[PDB]
């Protein structure tokens, strides 16, 4: 278990070089966008995050993709941490932003 920087946060390992992640042990596939939600709330966590941010962040503008897209997406990624309980950690602001409490 070692390859370049493995974020291991509450014990969801998540591995930037092959956009894996792992519940402990439990391997958790889900899509790309999914994955730069998870790893950018691990880069910064207790922060809260708005759509507009995720969008220039994640999304990086890429596309204008309406403000609905990001709850569809952070959605995908809580069901995937659904398994493991841990979508608990991605809290849903309402329709105003999320961020990552893992414990602080």
């Amino acid at each position: 278990m070692a390859v370049e920087e493995v974020i291991e946060m509450q014990g969801l390992s998540l591995d930037p070089t092959s956009h894996r992640v792992m519940a402990g042990e439990e391997p958790l596939e889900m899509g790309p966008t999914e994955f730069k939600l998870l790893h950018f709330f691990m880069t910064h966590p207790e922060r809260v995050y708005s759509r507009e941010q995720l969008l220039n962040h994640v999304w990086g503008t890429n596309v204008y993709v309406e403000d609905r897209t990001v709850d569809v997406h952070i959605r995908r990624l809580r069901k995937a941490l659904e398994p493991g309980g841990h979508d608990r950690m991605v809290q849903t602001v309402r329709g105003t932003g999320y961020r990552f409490s893992t414990r602080f």
